[PDB]
C-alpha cells in the first residue's frame, strides 16, 4: 500500500510530473498492454466498477492517456507521444471500415427499430416493435457521410485487451460490451459479451436473446460510445495544438489535430433523443428534422449491422448527465479554425450545443453550489408522461440520477470535479461572463467541504445526496432554493483529488487573466491537493500513486444473482455455464485464479470488507495533469511536504 514520497521540498510541479509521467510510462510498471502498448483500467486485474476487470481498456482510459501526452508534450518539447497516443487509439479502439461491415446500407428515415427500457433486469429481453412505433429522422447522417464517407469515426467504449473472458481468436483484444438491461442493472448485474456476435459462444443466439427480443435472431457487430471519453481526448488536443505552436512545432500534431477535428463532428450523433423522438413530446412522436436534438452529450450513441447479409442502424440517447457535458470541447469544434468540422452543418451546430450545454450547468445548480444530475426526453425510458410538477429544461424532465440507480449515477462526486474542470478551462480560454456566476458559487461549495488536517492529510466529498428540482429553466438562473446537495462520505480518491487541483488551478489562472485580480486561494488549494495527494499515497515500488480502499462491495462477488430468462441456457468461452440462479462469479470463474482471488473471498467468509491498492490508469493521470496544469499557469510553485 502507501507510504510518504521522500520528495525534497522545492521541487518543480513541472519536476513532480515529469516523475509521475516516468513511471506511468515505464513497462515494468504494466499500466498499457506489453504486445500493443493499450493502456488498461488498472495495473491490477480484480476490480469491479463501470469496468468488471482490471485488464479491459475503456476509451476514458484512452482520452487520458491522450491528455498526458498533450503535457508531456508541453513541458518538454518532445510530441511524438501524442502521435503514438492516438495511433494506438485507430489502431484499436475507433473499429475500422472492416468492423462495421454494409453501415453503408443505414437509413436515416429509419435509423433504427424502437424498443422499451425497464425498471430491472428481470423484464428483459426486451421487445423490438416494428409494429406500432414510427421513429424519427436522423438529420445529421447525410452530411457526416458527405464529408467522412459511410462510417463512424467514435471510440467503442469496452475493449477485453488480453482477450481474457475468451470470445476472441487466442489472445487477441476484442471488443465487448456489458450493460444491457435498465437502470437497476449495475456492473454486478451484467453478463459480458462480444460486440461483434457470430454465435461461437453464449446461447444458441449467442447473447442476444437476453437483451432484445426479435423476431428472428442473425449475426451481428454493434458499438456504444461514452462521449465523455471523446470531449476530454479533443479537449486534451487543443492543448496539444496551441503549446505545439507556442513552441513552432505544430507540424508534429496537425494530423492529430485532423483527426481530433473529425471525431467531434461525430460526436454529434449523441446531440439526439435514443430514436428521434421531439424533445418535449412526452410521447413518442417522431421528429423530422433538428426537432430531435437536445444538444447535450447523452449517455451514449451505438450502432450496428449485421455481418451476414447487410443492413445498419443507429440510436441517440434519450438521457443527459451534467458529468457528462464539456462545452469546452464543444466551443472548440465551434470556434476554433483548426478543428472545423469537414461537415457544412457541423460548425452551427457545435455553436448551438456548447451554448446549450453551458446552460444546462446553470439550470442543474444546487443552492449550495453542486450541480444536480441532468435530464431526460424520455420518462421511464418509455417516453412516459412526465410526472405532476416536473421541473423542465427545454421540455425534458429532471432527473437527479440519469440512467443508473443502483448506485445512484450522480451520488459519486468525481462528476463534479471532471466536468467542472472543462467549464473552468472554458472561462479560462473565452472570458465569457454568462458563466461567472455559475463558477464562483461552485468553487465557493468545493472550497467548504475539502478538509485539510494539520497532520497533512485530507478528505474530498465522496458521496453526494440530492433533494428536490431546480426551478424550470427560463433561461436565467434563479438560485434553486429548493434544489439540495449534502455530502454524505469523504474519502482520499487519487483521481478525484487531482482533477478537482486542476479545476481549482485552472479557475485561479482564469481569474488572473480576466479578473481585477488572482483569486490565491484557490490557487493554493490546487496546491494542497497535489501535495498531499503526492505525500501521502506515493507507491515506495516506483509505480507511482496508489491507493487503500476497503471494498465493502465486493461481498457481491459471491451474493449477486444475475438474472437470466428462465428456460435460457449458454456457456462462456470457458465452459462457465449461463443460467437461472448464477452468481457474478460463476460466469467469471478464472477470478478465482486471481492474485487477489483468496484475499477477496477470505474476507467474504469473515463477514468483512476486503483491503484493495490499485493503480488506477486515470487515477495517475488526473494527478499527473494536475501537477503540470501547476506547472504551465504558476511555473515559480514548488512541492512542500504538507
Ligand atoms: O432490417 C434488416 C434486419 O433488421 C434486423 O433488426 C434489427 C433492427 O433493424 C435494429 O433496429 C436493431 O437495433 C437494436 C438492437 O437490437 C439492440 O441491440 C439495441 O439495444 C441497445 C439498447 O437500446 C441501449 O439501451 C444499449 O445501451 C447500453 C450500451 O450498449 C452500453 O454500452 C452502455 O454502457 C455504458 C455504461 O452505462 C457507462 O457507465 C460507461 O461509462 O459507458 C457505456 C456507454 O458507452 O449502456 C447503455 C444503456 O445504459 O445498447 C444496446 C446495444 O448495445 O437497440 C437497437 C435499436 O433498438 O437491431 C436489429 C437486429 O438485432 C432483423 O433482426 C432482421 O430480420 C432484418 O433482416
Amino acid at each position: 500500500g502507501p507510504t510518504k514520497a521522500p520528495t525534497k521540498d522545492g521541487t518543480s510541479y513541472k519536476d513532480l510530473f515529469l516523475e509521475l509521467y516516468g513511471k506511468i510510462k515505464d513497462p515494468k510498471n504494466g499500466y498499457f498492454s506489453p504486445d500493443e502498448g493499450i493502456p488498461y483500467h488498472s495495473i491490477e486485474t480484480l476490480i469491479v466498477e463501470a469496468p468488471d476487470y482490471g485488464h479491459v481498456t475503456t476509451s476514458e482510459a484512452f482520452s487520458y492517456y491522450v491528455w498526458l501526452e498533450a503535457m508531456y508534450g508541453n513541458l518538454t518539447g518532445n510530441w511524438s507521444g501524442v502521435e503514438t497516443a492516438w495511433k494506438v487509439m485507430e489502431d484499436w479502439i475507433i473499429p475500422d471500415s472492416t468492423e462495421q461491415p454494409g453501415m453503408s446500407s443505414y437509413n436515416p428515415n429509419s435509423p433504427a427499430t424502437y424498443a422499451d427500457e425497464y425498471e430491472d433486469p428481470s423484464y428483459y429481453p426486451s421487445e423490438l416493435k416494428f409494429d406500432t412505433v414510427r421513429v424519427g429522422s436522423d438529420p445529421v447522417h447525410n452530411d457526416l457521410v458527405s464529408a467522412y464517407g459511410p462510417n463512424m469515426y467514435l471510440m467503442h467504449w469496452l475493449m477485453d485487451v488480453d482477450n481474457w473472458y475468451g470470445f476472441g481468436t487466442g489472445t487477441r483484444a476484442t471488443f465487448i460490451n456489458t450493460f444491457q438491461r435498465g437502470e437497476q442493472e449495475s456492473t454486478w448485474e451484467t453478463i459480458p459479451h462480444p460486440s461483434i456476435e457470430e454465435f461461437k459462444y453464449g446461447g444458441p443466439n449467442g447473447f442476444l436473446d437476453l437483451f432484445t427480443k426479435d423476431r428472428s435472431y442473425a449475426k451481428q457487430w454493434r458499438y456504444t460510445n461514452a462521449p465523455d471519453a471523446e470531449g476530454r481526448a479533443i479537449q486534451a488536443v487543443y492543448w496539444a495544438n496551441k503549446w505545439a505552436k507556442e513552441q513552432g512545432k505544430g507540424s508534429a500534431v496537425a494530423s492529430v489535430v485532423s483527426k481530433a477535428a473529425k471525431m467531434g463532428d461525430f460526436l454529434r450523433n449523441d446531440m439526439f433523443d435514443k430514436y428521434f423522438m421531439k424533445i418535449g413530446a412526452q410521447d413518442k412522436t417522431p421528429a423530422t428534422g433538428y426537432d430531435s436534438a437536445h444538444y447535450l452529450m447523452a449517455w451514449y450513441t451505438a450502432w450496428g449491422g449485421g455481418i451476414g447479409a447487410s443492413w445498419a442502424w443507429k440510436i441517440g440517447c434519450s438521457h443527459a448527465h451534467f458529468g457528462y457535458q464539456n462545452p469546452f470541447q464543444g466551443w472548440v469544434s465551434a470556434t476554433q479554425s483548426d478543428f472545423a468540422p469537414k461537415s457544412s452543418n457541423g460548425k452551427r451546430d457545435w455553436t448551438t450545443s456548447y451554448k446549450r450545454q453551458l446552460e444546462f450547468y446553470q439550470w442543474l445548480q444546487s443552492a449550495e453550489g453542486g450541480i444536480a444530475g441532468g435530464a431526460t426526453n424520455s420518462w421511464n425510458g418509455r417516453y412516459e408522461k412526465y410526472p405532476a410538477g416536473t421541473s423542465t429544461f427545454y421540455g425534458m424532465a429532471y432527473v437527479p440520477h440519469p440512467v443508473y440507480a443502483d448506485p445512484g449515477s450522480n451520488q459519486w462526486f468525481g462528476f463534479q470535479a471532471w466536468s467542472m474542470q472543462r467549464v473552468m478551462e472554458y472561462y479560462l480560454e473565452t472570458g465569457d461572463s454568462s458563466v461567472k456566476n455559475l463558477i464562483k458559487k461552485w468553487v465557493d461549495w468545493v472550497m467548504s467541504e475539502i478538509k485539510l488536517y494539520d497532520d497533512g492529510t485530507f478528505a474530498i466529498p465522496s458521496d453526494l445526496e440530492w433533494s428536490g428540482q431546480p426551478d424550470t429553466w427560463t433561461g436565467t438562473y434563479t438560485g434553486n432554493p429548493n434544489l439540495h446537495v449534502r455530502v454524505t462520505s469523504y474519502g482520499t480518491d487519487l483521481g478525484v483529488a487531482g482533477s478537482l487541483a486542476n479545476a481549482l488551478a485552472t479557475y485561479a489562472a482564469a481569474t488572473e487573466r480576466w479578473e481585477g485580480k488572482l483569486d490565491t486561494k484557490a490557487r493554493d488549494m490546487a496546491a494542497e491537493l497535489v501535495n498531499r495527494a503526492w505525500y501521502n499515497f506515493y507507491c515506495s515500488e516506483g509505480k507511482g500513486v496508489v491507493t487503500e480502499e476497503a471494498r465493502a462491495d465486493y461481498k457481491r462477488f459471491f451474493e449477486q444473482e444475475v438474472y437470466v430468462p428462465a428456460g435460457w441456457s449458454g456457456t462462456m468461452p470457458n465452459g462457465d455455464k449461463i443460467q437461472p440462479g448464477i452468481k457474478f462469479i460463476d460466469i467469471r470463474t478464472k477470478y478465482r485464479q486471481d492474485p487477489y482471488y483468496d484475499i477477496v473471498y477470505q474476507a467474504y467468509l469473515r463477514g468483512e470488507a476486503p483491503v484493495l491498492n490499485y493503480h488506477r490508469f486515470w487515477h495517475e493521470v488526473d494527478l499527473a495533469v494536475a501537477m503540470g496544469v501547476l506547472a504551465t499557469y504558476f511555473p515559480d510553485m514548488t512541492y512542500k511536504v504538507p
